[PDB]
């Protein structure tokens, strides 16, 4: 049983931040069709998701569409 979105990472690199922004720490970087799951709902253009255990947020202009 799964219930989370999934979405892949369209561009060829995605910066994971801290916030949901650019001047935050970047947690780490994503490569295309690389996925990320998700139950939230995009905010001015972010999602947040966790990543490695920790709030993290992407720029979702660099993902699909949810799956
Ligand atoms: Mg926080």
């Amino acid at each position: 049983e799964f219930t989370k979105d999934i979405y892949h990472v369209t561009a060829d690199l995605l910066n994971v931040r801290s916030e949901s922004n650019t001047e935050s720490k970047i947690l780490g970087r994503l490569k295309k069709d690389d996925v990320i799951e998700s139950t939230n709902q995009v905010k001015d253009g972010w999602l947040q998701f966790e990543y490695k255990g920790k709030t993290a947020y992407v720029n979702v202009s660099f993902l699909s569409s949810k799956a």
